């Protein structure tokens, strides 16, 4: 029983992160093998960030201008090349740490882990969501840039997000593993924002299955609803809309629970319109999305309290 | 920008978890040195749990009736004791593994990181606080006995909780790593439950400085309060008792604020007596109480181990 925000175990992570310098930039690296991947902005000046010309500025660099240090050990970079908004590091020793991994894109609603790091050092481990808008709200101060987000389900590493920025709403932007941003956003330091962020409906849905699993049934009524008019509803609270894929995805749970997804989809348009009326659901008294149909069932006992 | 639950870097910890057997029952060790440690009842069958004397359990058992696995590598034990509620193994191999650590008991409100395991192998990361009533919220399922609870302090491991059982509520009890349970808690199948729980105040304090240092200031206000008024107003809603230790604990995050504790103490009563009206403090509408002062100052510098 009980239900935790739980990242996975870190160690594997943690054998990879090194500290990339660049003349005064100092950021994170993940060593894998013999390449050391940072985000491009270490060879960066704050008067480059503006207008930053990322070729013109890699063109004047040699190997011996990028500092990589794992623990107490200098690693010798012996090549450099960028792809899209991240640097590739060629270094002369393979990280003996390196464990299986893949390079995945998520999408938004998908959670992951981010290991918070300053100077090549792991300071914590979080759970995080890709929002709707392509932003994460994540814990980050400067020098955290390089930082990764990642999942381990089967002992492989799936590394899906590296840090970048903080927009000036608090919230986080950053790119996969090959360089390519989240979102609408570019590494430099023009005016950018966070788009209007919408609430995940197939997420919230799938917390409040994890509810009825632990034993909890309070926010359930008489009622069903259809896909259709669900979304109208939901739209008009700045959910997102419910597709016929989410349905599809809720299916064990409907099934482990013997509740059908549009009647766990009326019980939701209740919750909307009434509020929660002094109760909490597993513990919070908002309606939580941070958490998938695969992390519910990852966490939640087989066997449903009935 | 932005205020997580976090919980300590795992990998550590990680290297030390070993999967223990005994008979029909599996469970998770923690193997630092040449030991083994575990939780005592993994020699007890379902029926035994209903009255075990553990002493004539142990008496019966043999070293090679231990299986202990470290991966895929099974360890040889070449010795057993117990302390009290902790059985010790003495094994033949000593974890290269091992980190730098020590055994420390914590009292309530204190938080830690849970490594959850399974089989000897690590699931999942969470934090969480030892609750007033000695209990703590965790998520555990059957197999998750002996996983363990710690803190980092630069480079070394502070272990200070091992999982054994699960109460009627859902919430779940455990010792220190000498086998001390937290709580009136035995470990035997009978009749138990969580007391009355408390809000844990000075967390709850500091979680309020946390908001502050990230832009949410909406709950200040111009009054403040006495100790002793704050406190008849704290019992009168079940939080637990603000102390001058607590108040001096939060001095620092008070004055990178410019909001002394018994000013946050006023904006607290205040949130207590009238809710707090359709808005919510870093995404949430209850009083997060589940971070030190010391968690906020971590969180908002960027310790590093
Ligand atoms: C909040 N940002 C800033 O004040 C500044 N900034 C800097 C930076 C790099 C570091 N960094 C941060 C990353 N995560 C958290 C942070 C917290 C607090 C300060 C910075 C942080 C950035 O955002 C950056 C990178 C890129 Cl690719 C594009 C633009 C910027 C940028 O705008 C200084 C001007
Ligand atoms: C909820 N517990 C139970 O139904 C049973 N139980 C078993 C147990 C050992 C495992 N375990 C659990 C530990 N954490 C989570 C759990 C989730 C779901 C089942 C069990 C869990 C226990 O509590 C145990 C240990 C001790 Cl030292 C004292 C008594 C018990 C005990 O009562 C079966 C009867
Ligand atoms: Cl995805």
């Amino acid at each position: 029983s009980g239900f935790r925000k739980m990242a996975f175990p870190s160690g594997k992570v943690e054998g990879c992160m090194v500290q990339v310098t660049c003349g005064t930039t100092t950021l994170n690296g993940l060593w894998l093998d013999d390449v050391v991947y940072c985000p491009r902005h270490v060879i960066c000046t704050s008067e480059d960030m503006l207008n930053p010309n990322y070729e013109d500025l890699l063109i004047r660099k040699s190997n011996h201008n990028f500092l990589v240090q794992a623990g107490n050990v200098q690693l010798r970079v012996i090549g450099h090349s960028m792809q899209n908004c991240v640097l590739k590091l060629k270094v002369d020793t393979a990280n003996p740490k390196t464990p299986k991994y893949k390079f995945v894109r998520i999408q938004p609603g998908q959670t992951f882990s981010v290991l918070a790091c300053y100077n090549g050092s792991p300071s914590g481990v979080y759970q995080c969501a890709m929002r709707p808008n392509f932003t994460i709200k994540g814990s980050f101060l400067n020098g955290s840039c390089g930082s990764v987000g990642f999942n381990i389900d089967y002992d492989c590493v799936s590394f899906c997000y590296m840090h970048h920025m903080e927009l000036p709403t608090g919230v986080h932007a950053g790119t996969d593993l090959e360089g390519n941003f989240y979102g609408p956003f570019v590494d430099r330091q023009t005016a950018q924002a966070a788009g209007t962020d919408t609430t995940i409906t197939v997420n919230v849905l799938a917390w409040l299955y994890a509810a009825v699993i632990n034993g909890d049934r309070w926010f359930l009524n008489r009622f069903t609803t259809t896909l259709n008019d669900f979304n109208l509803v939901a739209m008009k609270y700045n959910y997102e809309p419910l597709t016929q894929d989410h349905v599809d995805i809720l299916g064990p749970l409907s099934a482990q629970t013997g509740i059908a997804v549009l009647d766990m989809c009326a019980s939701l348009k209740e919750l909307l319109q009434n509020g929660m009326n002094g109760r909490t659901i597993l513990g919070s008294a908002l309606l939580e999305d941070e958490f998938t149909p695969f992390d519910v069932v990852r966490q939640c006992s087989g066997v449903t309290f009935q």
